[PDB]
């Protein structure tokens, strides 16, 4: 598969003229789901008679699973169940985005529905109020399948000046980042921040703190919003953990994590206990942390090493880093730096709970 | 060697504007800004706040990865950001903020390129004398091929003469950047005093001032950030190099105007002339404070518009190290102009040197 | 010197977003003056604490005369004294444009400050209320070939372009429309516009303006035109003969009346003024361009020929024309058709007063 | 105003070469060349002959339309062409010929721009003194937009210095024209003595000489024709304007070297110095003979590389009106150099003036 | 100074038609000399009545030294004395190329005439028959970025380009092939070629050349390279470090033997010569580029470091290398790896003789 240039050269002002027409009483709801790859998002739209006040008043829907690698033509309809509702930043109020769970012909969860089991697990431990903060790293890619703004058939200068950089020779693609940030605020996604990363054309947004199942919900809708923003601009966002081989930064999805007890005074005690637990389960977490069970991360994890578990205060080379502020106040949260940028947050967050809170072993 | 990238400037800017039009809701963006391991480069990142801060004191401390800015090691990387000065964000609009910070190491001591820490102390020592500064930031707009903006491909425009304070498609190159920057600075609350085209084509200038004490450095550094961010939108680069094009093409400085309460009062020329006398004994100390390479950058500029090895002063003399403007000479009160600072100086280093020499009576 | 392409290829939509930010309580004042060439306009901007209500509230300023061929680097400061204030059409209310007179280090007028003596002369005859109306002709230039002309060649022969309409007749009307509106917003007394005979050649009229204000309004109208052309990436030339041969030249025809010429039977005093003009032709030719005649020498071939004085009613071939309506009604004004398009209006208007009203000879 | 046309240079030149390869048979082409009503422009046309002429005397008279060259009226238009000098045609190859002609009016008197007629008579008057001339034709290669060939679009290259006798993609602009012209002139039988790059980028030079008497003008004019025809194939223009680019860019001349039998014999410097003395009394007459506008063209060049109003001479002095080359000074025999002639002079006018002043002892 | 595009877009087929015309009996001689920079080559052409059979039949000539920074306009003539003649590869038989020595108005050598003293030194040791072999490294440049490199960026890291083959490794071989053939036709003693480590970087070797002929052949080989590059519209740079950082620098390594070093057990005299070299390192660094060391200072970081002298067998990190074969066979030559690519060979070869054979000190 290749990028297609034609759409980005369409006249965008014409579109804005149409989008300015007042739409009347009817409401658009764009249903969003995960396909048979476990990585690709799909969407379509229905008109509703009036504005829903919450996710619960959205009707069930369905799609053709024989066109998403999930079912067979002769018995095709698959189920969509509203999970999380947001305001649509592409169409504006009263219009909605709806992230859904997918079920089979028999009402059984689809194989790539990882939210179903994750929600049960989060319910088991809600008394401990688990909070997550995920740092989505990504690379903008241009037309030729080469990173956005890089020289054709070539490389820019060595890494160094791009991290948190400003100027036409440092920051590539800030228009995407700015529009995504604002789109997430309007939607009601819990976007905590942004920065430029170390590889040129590589960028980052943070989603959090989100309690339990809302983590995966917010991150998946944030990813959807990014791809749709990028589409408008004609560029591609990749969550590949090592888009360019060699001495060019990979992309992760660092997962920050705390429990009520970790956040309370001297909760550093419970942080260290959780890290201890994680230290005995490194390979299980590696298999949960990218969609190919570790094969994607093997291209990135030279930052920490893929075979080795480590932990330390302010150590950006360790598997797990305790932020310096957390080490100082003796409470807060810790950072798992192992998740690949293309991980599924429902898989990552469930594994943390199972290892750290439900004391599963193996 | 780093080149610019053309791609970002060819993105559809009307698309960005439609997204920037969405009402953002109750949350507020704060972009923290700081100086990196080179002492010249600016860095930034953004967090979301619960509500609008009413003053810099309400903003939280933060941190960053110093191993990615040439400031710390990867295994012990977190470095501190402590808010110093807050402005309105002209790129995102109210309720959003820009936050210039100081940088501190893992052990809470100031980073090597944190020159505001000692400068603020010095300004506190002399606050009763109310030191005011005005700085004239000269710069050159550069294109995409490392060649000045608007210049012929692989060549030169006509000789210097018509471009200074010039008007027209064949005189003024890049006024769009200038106009946008002036308005971005007024919206932000940066104390922008004025603008002009300079003598080299594609070279411009803005003045920041009069700023009391430590606010000079603050306002200057935020003004430079704004300029980099404006040029970024347009796909051009601003260089503060003191001699971007060798030969008979104008260099770039950061002329620093200065007065105390006593120099501003009637007959304060007496105190202006005393301060200039102290400066004449410390030429070389000021040259080492007046660019990031200790004089090496200015050596390409200060040829004879003063020579780098000779100290001079005179009324209305744009060839001297120090100029007394004619109006100050006539009125027998005001300020004087140090024309020595390189365009790429750090205002914290320049302001502090002037105070140490002229007011704290240091020698050597 | 050549035009630079690049600024016209900057994204003008970006600038407009920045200019839409509310500026607050500070005010920009752009000071404008004439340089050592006597034809070049220079400008720069200062921030003010509040909005001035008339010109006399604005402060004196100064500039580097060593960068404008007016003084030496070692003693470089030159004075700017505000003379006339307008509203700024480029930055809007409350921002101002301010035409200044230039003075030397010793407070004496600069060589190219012709306003100083002109104002004194206008004051000596205030009771006769001289009004002036000036017709500024100019050509829009691209590469410096006229704007819209074939690359390395020529459009069809003159005939259809005068007051013309259509893609094949009117070259550059965008400029003309923007300029007209900018002048109305500024408070410049713009009286009308038209397309002239040479393709890419256009005209605006400033007037009727009393005494010293003619020079002020016309100089500010010229600055407005250069700045408007700048935005569009084109150049305006007031050269009297930009293209040699059988292509129209460019004048600044100067219409002139006193209170007496305007009252009933004022034609008597018009004819009396033209009679005084007939004896002083070479004096006026030397006043009527910055090279003392050598510029007009390229235009005044036949149009009147440079060394020959003539007057007639409705005669567009004469040095002086009395318009048909003025002849019919026996009152009004007459037209001096001799001034080059690059004349200084201070110089032209002073010469008319000295000859026609102060009865000077030699 | 006339511009060049780009279309002809984009035609497929390999196609032309295939046709030019056909053996042409027994018939011969003769291209007649003459000077038009401006005194500067060359014109040509071609006839077919029955066989190859062995000398210019075997070529027939011809004629043309003088109403189309600014020389005669449409109702009585035929004008005469009388062969003066024959060369081999380097554009069509042997057996084909180039024929420089004199122009004569309907009444068989010489055209107003026929300056060879009187010049030939003068040369006959002094043939016993064997006047030899060598002329240094300077010229500038111009592009397609009236701007010098290779120069940046709407701009200037780096300052003069490296381009004189220069080598490299960033020094030598247009050497293809030069190399082709040199070979075209040798094939033709034009007495080409040498070439060099000049001080302005895109400016070159060739020498024609030593030519006795009237052959100087002949060989020079045919060399210029060859140069125009070569540049035409390549799509560039050669200008003989004495100052194509105003300011600190080199002008173009046609330095005229000159000797008689007596100046060439041992101790002939004595006769060189006598001739230079006669020239010093007639500076203004020679300036009026030395460009087609009587001095007006050279006024843009001769600024001070001699001033137009002052006569000077010196050994090895490239700032003087007349230079005695060092080798001539040393050897006490040879020639001297008149550096005054404009690149656009007519060699018939220059050579004749030198003879009239130096040998026929005319005054005024 | 910038390259000019236009000449490379001229129709080169047109030129070849003209160069195919039989020239007749006259002969072109192109005289070549070194200018006031000590690095720039200058040339011009005279017609001769017949073909010279050796250099001594060619006449003296002269040039304008005021246009080459060697003399003043009012006394401008400088002498050219033919030194070495070659066949002209650009114009063919019977046409010649002629390297000259330059002299002042008073017959004394020009400041940048280093051949004069070098020849005298070579004559003092003719019986020892010094041979030299020089390895000229250079980079092909476009806009001045290296030729074939990405616009505003960088090719992949060094490794595959050395002695490389393929569109993705060898940049500019057309030049190298044409140059090699032109040198063989000329009679220049070209010994070989290769692609070097930096992409667009190449090398030719001239030698073994006895005494003064080394400087002559290498200077003529450099002129041939500049003229060949000119045809192709590219530029050759002998700068020692054209691209900063981790991109190969450029030397002119100088191999050196006397008759004694070449006979059996000559290694003894090699080692003896290197010993004399070890005491005079700074002398040679000052001889070994035109800025007396300041150019080599950009290259001699580590390659040897500028202030440190070292020698070893097969050591490409040393100042002096004794090749492996020379060590094995106990006879031959040694390599001085210190000379910058922009050295004057007259200067280098003279220094070797003075130090190693005339036993000079200080
Ligand atoms: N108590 C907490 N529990 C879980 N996550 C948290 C907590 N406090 C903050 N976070 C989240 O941690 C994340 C930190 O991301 P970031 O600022 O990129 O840190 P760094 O770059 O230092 O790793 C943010 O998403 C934030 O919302
Ligand atoms: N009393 C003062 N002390 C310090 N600075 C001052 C004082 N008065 C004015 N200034 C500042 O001096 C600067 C003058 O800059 P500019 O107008 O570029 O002057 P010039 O170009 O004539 O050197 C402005 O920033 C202004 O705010
Ligand atoms: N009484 C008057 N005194 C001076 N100028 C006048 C008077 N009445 C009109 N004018 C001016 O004369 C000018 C006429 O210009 P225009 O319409 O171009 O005339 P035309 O093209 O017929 O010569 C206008 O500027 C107008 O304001
Ligand atoms: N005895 C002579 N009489 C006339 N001309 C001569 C004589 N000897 C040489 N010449 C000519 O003088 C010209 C010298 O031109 P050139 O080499 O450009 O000299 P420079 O550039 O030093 O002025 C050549 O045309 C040459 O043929
Ligand atoms: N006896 C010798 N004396 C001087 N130079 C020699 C001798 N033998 C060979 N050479 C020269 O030494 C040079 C070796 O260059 P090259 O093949 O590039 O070597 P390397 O790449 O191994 O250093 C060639 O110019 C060759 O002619
Ligand atoms: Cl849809
Ligand atoms: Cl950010
Ligand atoms: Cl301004
Ligand atoms: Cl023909
Ligand atoms: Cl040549
Ligand atoms: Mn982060
Ligand atoms: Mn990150
Ligand atoms: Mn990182
Ligand atoms: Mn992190
Ligand atoms: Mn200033
Ligand atoms: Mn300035
Ligand atoms: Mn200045
Ligand atoms: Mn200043
Ligand atoms: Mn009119
Ligand atoms: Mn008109
Ligand atoms: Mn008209
Ligand atoms: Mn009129
Ligand atoms: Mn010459
Ligand atoms: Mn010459
Ligand atoms: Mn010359
Ligand atoms: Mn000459
Ligand atoms: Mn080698
Ligand atoms: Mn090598
Ligand atoms: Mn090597
Ligand atoms: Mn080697």
């Amino acid at each position: 598969y290749f990028q297609s240039m034609a759409s980005s050269h369409l006249n965008k002002g014409i579109k804005q003229v149409y989008m300015s027409l007042p739409q009347g009483e009817k409401v658009q709801a764009m249903y969003i789901w995960i396909d048979g790859t476990g990585e690709g998002l799909r969407c379509k739209t229905r008109t509703l008679d009036s504005e829903p006040k919450c996710v619960e008043e959205l009707p069930e829907w369905n799609f053709d699973g024989s066109s998403t690698l999930q079912s067979e033509g002769s018995n095709s309809d698959m189920y969509l169940v509203p999970a999380a509702m947001f305001r649509d930043p592409f169409r504006k109020d009263p219009n909605k985005l709806v992230l859904c769970e997918v079920f089979k012909y028999n009402r059984r969860p689809a194989e790539t529905n990882l939210r179903h089991t994750c929600k049960r697990i989060m319910d088991m431990v809600s008394n401990q109020h688990p909070w997550f903060g995920m740092e989505q790293e990504y690379t903008l890619m241009g037309t030729d399948g080469h990173p956005f703004g890089w020289p054709s058939n070539g490389f820019p200068g060595p890494q160094g000046p791009y991290y948190c950089g400003v100027g036409a020779d440092r920051a590539y693609g800030r228009d995407i980042v700015e529009a995504h940030y604002r789109a997430c605020l309007y939607a009601g996604v819990k976007i905590a921040g942004t920065n430029a990363e170390v590889m040129p054309a590589q960028w980052e947004f943070q989603i959090g703190p989100c309690e339990g199942i809302s983590m995966g919900d917010h991150l998946w809708v944030a990813r959807f919003i990014l791809h749709r923003v990028c589409e408008d601009f004609g560029v591609i966002a990749t969550f590949d953990p090592k888009p360019i081989p060699g001495n060019w930064n990979g992309a992760g999805c660092h997962t920050n994590f705390s429990t009520k007890a970790m956040r309370e005074e001297n909760g550093l005690k419970y942080i260290e206990e959780a890290i201890e637990k994680l230290s005995k389960r490194h390979q299980y977490h590696i298999r949960a942390y990218d969609p190919k069970g570790g094969l994607d991360n093997a291209r990135r994890l030279t930052t920490s090493n893929i075979n080795d578990f480590s932990a330390g205060v302010a150590n950006r080379s360790a598997s797990i880093r305790i932020p310096r502020t957390v080490g100082q106040e003796k409470k807060g949260y810790f950072e798992d730096r192992r998740p690949s940028a293309n991980c599924d947050p429902f898989s990552v967050t469930e594994a943390l709970i199972r290892t750290c809170l439900l004391n599963e072993t193996g």
